[PDB]
């Protein structure tokens, strides 16, 4: 297995330490350091013994401090919903939580540009801005526990990245504390600022190896007027494309989602979750948001879409709601997938970036290459964005499944040049397949990235780059 | 201000470059004499060589031989950037991307485009909008500026509100390091959180961590529709009710917000034989929509101006939809910057500041200068708070420098503002970082220039505090 680096162990002072500079915020009951200890997809276990609680970047700041001078490594978590290992400890590394940075720093009702500490919840986020007539330019199924500094740690994608784009281009500033304390203020919170290098940039997706986010300026979408969803069965995945280049054709800049299922997706939502299915029974589904301004406009471009997607056999049945209610039970078809999965059974989980015309070939071709081995397998997600969850369940892990999977799936990847980790990132679970989609030479300059700014490697060790 | 200690070109030296670039060695120093001045005429250099290759190879193996030779590198595309980084400062070699122009590849439905970094904008434009797509940026410089040099500037521009940042748009970059090494970041994927995005430390890097090769960028839909509405408004406040009544009005459609005031319609059409086509105001507003249905783009601009022309907002307004009218009155606004330098020396920011206050730096050094600028004017992207602020004197003045720097800068931080929000730092404003960032950060810039480029080859007396 994995060798643990010759890092030293927490001691009485230094626990003693960490009382000085967060009162009430260390945590060393080995009960309450079991749930930290686990991921989300309870397949990793930490041995971790201490768990901090900051409240501001303050004492994120003096806590790395100490444990640069004590050399302590620091495994920084945040909702803890992360799918790759990155955010628990593999041995006994510190959890820094960032729990109980929960606070909004300011809001500009005009801009836009909300600021707010790390820990703060998205769907809290959410709520606050939409009291305001805004939202936040991310949505994920994870909204109600991660953190937005786990989301711009990671770099993730969601639910409306189609519309919104990357969090590169949204996130406007950070504030992130560094390996040895030093606060590293990049938190500009300008809509455009070209004095130097964007250096906010390196700890966007770099899952807390280069440095702690403490506090973020994102650029938050006015929340518009009208949304709609429809809810459509495809009878195949040409259809399916299809359905996808209509869309574009005749709703464009008012199209907010496009998300595809398959049958086996929609059968365990109803038997684990209890949702039942609101159209005809079809190989495939899709789920489309659009959003915009105008009701009747949105209305008129989404009745026309229709009328030619049902005329042209694209969709054989679909169903249309604007009723908040009857949205939100839509989306949770889709949102509430990965729950699905994880209820009937170990999960092996892909996250793929692969041209949108082949995204569905490895899930045919995997039922085939595993048989009854495989309890279940399934495809769905971000086809607008050319990314894939791909997810096989079963009674129990197996070997020979793993040997069946991997590295069949990377490579296949590969193949079609494209990423073994579209969004969820690398972590510990992904670090020694980067190869597949990252050739050596830039391995190597994030290898020196690291050393430059954690030499100590005292930050997220073991992850989440190469060996 | 000081030469560092670079060697010299010998003899050798051009033996080489003639054998790794052969026919693109330029030695004839009136050859030279364009490229070593920067596009404000402010800046000359004396750069004795002049390189153009053809191929990333090339281009490694050219910084491969400097870095054995320890010869500084000025990296030049369009040679259309503000703040004189373009050009050398001394007798850096200047490497052109002139001759990189050719596109890689185009897929006609991810709409992603890979081409080498000295494809000039507008031919990029041409090339992807006959094929029913347009390119994420553009700029008044779109005749000239390459594509390497928006990445490497992260240029903003006029469809920057719509479609956002090259941080975003940007998907891959091929880059040629200081000692010759090829970094390989030229993905083709929207999604791929495979590690560092490395990318990005090139982006806004201003050629001085790597020359950017070849750059896959993700180009939106051609819209089918089109719209630019050029109005008239009385005051500033009628301006940014304006804008917002806009985004409330208009909404996902609008694509440009550009503003404009009195005096810079009166400079284009006196320099540039412009009419206007609408009333004399003191302020103007250039409104772009882009949509998939015509028709409902048409119902939102009626029901928008009927609003905005019956509440008093804009007196006068002209509308366009024919391409023709619609260049013409994107016309007005791109060519300000020229029209300005034709007035007589240009004393030129590039500030980000509050939308409430965007203007207010521009009546303060009215009343601060009165009469000893010929002219102070503001104008540009109301919509992503960017202000362009240019006074304009017969000939430069000691005196009206002292009275603009640092009291400009110290404004702009007073409102927590940016000293350059989208033309770059280069040399001109190497030393004014500071009104904008703190130690910190230009100290982990210095360190990842010293990373990345360790004997400082690449664009020397740029683009970080001395
Ligand atoms: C139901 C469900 C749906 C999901 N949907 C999506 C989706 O649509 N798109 C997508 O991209 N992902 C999705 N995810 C996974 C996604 O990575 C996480 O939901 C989220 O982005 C991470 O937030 P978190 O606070 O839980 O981070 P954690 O899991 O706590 O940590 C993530 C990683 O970042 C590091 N980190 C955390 N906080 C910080 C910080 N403040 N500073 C520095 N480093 C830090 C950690 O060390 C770890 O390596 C989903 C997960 C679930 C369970
Ligand atoms: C009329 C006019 C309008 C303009 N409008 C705008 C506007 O709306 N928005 C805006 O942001 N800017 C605008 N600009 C300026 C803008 O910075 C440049 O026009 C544009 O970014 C491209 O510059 P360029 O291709 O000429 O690069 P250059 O001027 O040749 O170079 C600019 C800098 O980038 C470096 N560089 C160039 N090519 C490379 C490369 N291949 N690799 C690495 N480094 C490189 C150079 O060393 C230099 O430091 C305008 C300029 C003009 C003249
Ligand atoms: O569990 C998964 O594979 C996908 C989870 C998440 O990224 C989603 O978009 O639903
Ligand atoms: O020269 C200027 O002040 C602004 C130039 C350019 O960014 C423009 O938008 O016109
Ligand atoms: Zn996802
Ligand atoms: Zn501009």
């Amino acid at each position: 297995p994995v060798r643990r680096l010759p890092f030293s162990t927490v001691s009485k002072q230094d626990l003693a330490a960490f009382e000085r500079i967060v009162p009430g915020g260390v945590v060393t009951d080995p009960e309450a350091l079991q749930a930290p200890n686990v991921d989300w997809l309870r397949t990793l276990r930490g041995c971790s013994k201490v768990l901090l609680r900051p409240r501001t970047s303050e004492e994120v700041s003096h806590i790395l401090r100490h444990c640069h001078e004590r050399n302590l490594a620091v495994n920084p978590q945040g909702g803890n919903t992360g799918m790759v290992g990155g955010s628990v400890p593999v041995f006994d590394e510190i959890i820094l939580s960032t729990a109980r940075m929960n606070r909004v720093l300011s809001f500009h009702s005009v801009s836009g540009i909300l600021v707010c500490q790390a820990g703060c919840v998205l769907e809290e986020l959410s709520r606050y801005v939409e009291e305001r007539d805004f939202i936040m330019p991310l949505d994920l199924g994870a909204k109600g526990s991660c953190h937005i500094g786990g989301n711009v740690a990671t770099n993730a994608g969601g639910l409306r990245f189609l519309r919104y784009g990357s969090l590169h281009g949204t996130v406007l500033g950070l504030e992130v504390v560094l390996a040895d304390g030093t606060v590293l203020d990049c938190l500009t919170s300008l809509r455009k600022d070209n004095t130097g290098y964007d250096l906010k940039q390196l700890f966007i997706g770099s899952e807390g190896t280069l440095g702690i986010i403490t506090t973020v300026s994102i650029l938050c979408p006015p929340k518009p007027r009208a949304v709609n969803v429809a809810f459509l069965g495809c009878p195949g995945f040409a259809e399916v494309l299809q359905t996808f280049s209509t869309c574009k054709g005749m709703l464009g800049e008012i199209l907010s989602a496009f998300e595809f299922m398959d049958a086996v997706c929609m059968q365990l939502v109803g038997r684990h979750l209890h949702l039942a299915s609101p159209v005809q029974e079809s190989p495939f589904y899709v789920l489309i948001e659009t959003s915009g301004s105008n009701a009747g406009h949105d209305a008129e471009k989404l009745g026309h879409f229709l009328e030619h997607a049902l005329g042209s056999g694209l969709v054989t049945d679909g169903t249309m709601a604007t009723d908040q209610r009857k949205v939100k039970m839509l989306w949770a078809l889709r949102e509430r997938i990965t729950e699905a999965l994880s209820r009937d059974g170990y999960v092996y989980k892909y996250d793929l970036s692969l041209p949108v015309e082949r995204l569905y070939d490895i899930v045919t071709d995997l039922r085939a290459r595993l048989g009854p081995h495989a309890k279940h397998v399934v495809g769905y997600g971000h086809l607008g964005d050319g990314n894939l969850h791909l997810n096989v369940t079963a009674e129990a892990f197996s070997p020979s499944l793993l040997a069946a999977l991997e590295p069949h799936v990377y490579e296949w990847t590969a193949g079609q040049q494209g990423s073994v980790s579209a969004e969820h990132g690398v972590g510990f679970r992904k670090r020694d397949v980067l190869g597949y989609s990252k050739p050596p030479g830039a391995l190597q300059l994030m290898q020196q990235l690291k050393a430059l700014l954690d030499p100590k490697g005292i930050l997220n060790p073991y992850k989440t780059l190469p060996s």
